[PDB]
């Protein structure tokens, strides 16, 4: 196509064109539209009327707030010594030999990058709102500016509309100084700014001092937050926050693609190890303040992809993005909580249930309905919801996006949950089918087969991490007929025996309960009513016969029509799970984000004690109870216990464990997986 980047400043319009040149004679190409504002560009990528732009943390929120809802495309790195992430560090420099600390910092004159920027605004100013500092407690005792003009003398913060005192210390023309690309605006003109005696602090980020003043670097020290000064290397102990990196945005759409393809192109050809006179990524010279950070920060060494399912609020970071949010409401009034348990079901038949625990609690836990288990994931991420029960295999997923298991699933009897005088709780995994039948363990291929779902532990993780230490391939579709395996890609051969809803709209191979064939007792049913194989929980075939399951199709089933499949030998008695198995696994937990832990287990532990197994309410309702369907709990829980404090995902599930998913996942992984994947390596 022909890609078209937003500009703010007439340097930076100038090096879009030299790439314009280079780029002239290629497949993506590019034009440089220059605007007057990074918000004049937000408005033109959300109108088409430019394509991209990289914008800071504290931007890259404003562009993904709507009419906008402008995307996270690409991300920029950093040298880092621990790896090289996708984010920075915030540091306060300041001259060697002045005596101040971070708690002096009232009266002096300070110099920013920009007014509304990460490390040049909302990293220091809501760090010093935090500490008690500056003195705000809403947008109802004034402007977040107004505030800031009564701590510091005078400061110069390139974009102040409000008051004139933050565009006193800065240097230019009486219209132009105080604008978001005058001569002290970005990291290097705010270091220009504390160098030429404007500034008493400068809040910049880690490289800044390096950047402008390498020989010179110790005449200047850090502002540490222990009340500390450090020196200007000793950023990994005296910064005071890692954010994450300035990242190119556009329109959620098709040109997406080859605005990367554009991109990864300059990369290769002009990066870091470049020997052309284009320099993509600096360099990083002593240089005049206004030719740095033009397209890219000079710090960039290269651009890594965001995948697909993030957005601004999952890019920037639960913690930073409720501090952009703080700036903008008072403190009290939107914030009760602590006494609702926002549960999380999965369509509807799990809807209902939660409506019932919501209605019989006269409010003590609340539900949110979504359609796939990635969903609730995501939304316990953002804050949208605190627990949902998971599976052993989705409790990797959800423990990769920094969620904790803190209450988890006991299978075998009521009062075993009070433990000192006894640890552990698990399951079984187990491979089924009719007694009929021809299938052994080796047998096994070009079958028919049903999994509880793509993605968790009995019905999908262990056996086809099985299947993948002998088939040596990531291509499991192929190695069946096919099956029924919910949540697989609709149009494949593990999609094939699954049914769907009543029929309606009709959702087969979905991941919820609306599949037919979904979950243990679904996988039970397409074994019986269509396939060879059932991956299953070793007591799915006692709760759904001996007449237990009053279903059409579960009313005459017994327990003689089955038999498991060891690893090898015999097919063995379904009773006899123990020495036939496919693997012991660990339990479902309740997985939520490490702060809300306390609140939960608090909260989960009296619902139980009024519907629990032996509840004093259990006539109205019992939370382990829903007609075979495992609703929004295992219908074979018998009590819930406390997972200690500061147990990590990789903890609870195992060592054993631990490994299986870590070698299906050079697998297809999920896009839940990949997104979060990216946000534990940045
Ligand atoms: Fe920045
Ligand atoms: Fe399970």
């Amino acid at each position: 196509s022909v890609i078209r980047w937003c500009t703010i400043s007439s340097p930076e319009e100038k090096k879009c064109n030299n790439l314009r040149d280079l780029t002239q004679q290629e497949r993506i190409s590019l034009t440089c539209v220059q605007k007057a504002t990074y918000l004049d560009c937000i408005k033109a990528i959300a109108n088409n009327e430019a394509d991209a732009i990289s914008l800071d943390g504290g931007q890259a929120f404003e562009a993904g707030l709507a009419p906008y809802k402008l995307k996270p495309i690409a991300a920029e790195v950093y040298e880092h010594t621990e790896g090289s992430t996708t984010s920075y560090y915030a540091v306060a420099v300041v001259k060697k030999g002045t005596e101040f600390t971070v708690n002096d910092l009232q009266g002096k004159t300070s110099c920013h990058t920009g007014l509304g920027r990460s490390a040049g605004w909302n990293i220091p100013i809501g760090t010093l709102l935090h500490r008690g500092a500056i003195e705000w407690e809403g947008i109802e005792s004034g402007s977040v500016e107004q505030a800031v003009a009564k701590f510091f003398s005078a400061s110069c913060v390139p974009g102040a509309t409000i008051e004139q005192k933050l565009c006193r210390q800065c240097k230019g023309d009486p219209k132009t100084k105080c604008a978001r690309n005058a001569p002290y605006s970005g990291y290097s003109g705010a270091f220009h700014c504390l160098k030429d005696g404007k500034g008493d602090v400068a809040f910049v980020k880690h490289t800044t001092v390096n950047e402008n003043a390498p020989d010179q670097k110790d005449e200047y020290e850090l502002l540490c937050l222990d009340g500390s000064r450090q020196p200007v290397d000793n950023y990994k102990t005296c910064n005071w926050a890692r954010v994450a990196a300035h990242a190119v945005v556009a329109r959620d759409d098709n040109k997406v693609e080859d605005i990367w393809s554009f991109l990864s192109k300059a990369q290769s050809d002009f990066g870091v190890d470049t020997k052309s006179d284009f320099h993509l990524f600096g360099p990083p010279g002593k240089k005049d303040p206004v030719l740095k950070d033009l397209l890219f920060k000079d710090s960039a060494i290269m651009l890594k992809r965001v995948p697909s399912l993030m957005d601004s609020q999952l890019y920037l970071g639960f913690e930073y993005y409720s501090a952009i949010q703080s700036m903008r409401k008072d403190q009290l009034t939107p914030s009760p909580r602590e006494n609702r348990i926002q549960w999380c079901a999965v369509g509807k038949d799990e809807k209902s249930k939660c409506d019932r625990w919501s209605v019989v609690s006269n409010g003590d836990v609340e539900c949110t309905v979504v359609d796939e288990t990635k969903d609730c994931i995501i939304k316990i991420m953002k804050g949208e919801a605190d627990a949902v029960a998971l599976d052993g295999g989705l409790v990797y997923t959800a423990g990769v996006c920094g969620l904790v298991p803190v209450m988890a699933e006991r299978y075998d009897d009521e009062s075993q949950c009070s433990k000192t005088d006894e640890r552990p709780a698990s399951y079984f995994a187990v491979a089924v089918a009719r007694k009929d039948s021809n299938v052994n363990w080796n047998n096994l291929k070009g079958k028919k087969s049903c999994h509880t779902a793509v993605g968790r532990t009995a019905g999908w993780v262990i056996p086809m991490g099985l299947i993948h230490n002998r088939t040596g391939t990531c291509n499991f579709d192929e190695y069946f007929s096919e099956g029924c395996a919910p949540g697989s890609p609709p149009n494949s051969r593990l999609c094939q025996l699954c049914q769907g809803s009543g029929g309606i709209p009709p959702e087969k191979c979905v991941a919820s309960s609306h599949e037919k064939y979904f979950g243990y007792t679904g996988a039970l049913r397409c074994l019986v009513e269509k396939g060879d194989v059932a991956f299953i929980q070793h007591s799915t075939v006692e709760e759904n016969t001996g007449g237990k399951n009053k279903a059409d199709w579960a009313k005459n089933l017994q327990m003689d029509d089955f038999e498991l499949l060891c690893t090898d030998g015999r097919r063995a008695n379904v009773m006899d799970y123990r020495e036939c198995n496919l693997a012991e696994v660990p339990t479902h937990a309740v997985v939520v984000r490490p702060e809300k832990a306390n609140k939960i287990r608090d909260l989960l532990e009296r619902q139980e004690k009024r519907f629990g197994v032996n509840g004093s309410e259990k006539s109205k309702f019992m939370m382990f109870e829903s007609q075979n369907k495992d609703l929004l709990f295992k219908d074979l829980t018998k009590c819930l216990f406390k997972v200690r404090e500061g147990t990590t995902y990789k903890e609870f599930l195992g060592d054993k464990f631990y490994t299986v998913i870590s070698s299906l996942k050079t697998c297809n992984p999920s896009d839940i997986l990949q997104m979060c994947s990216f946000l534990e390596g940045k």
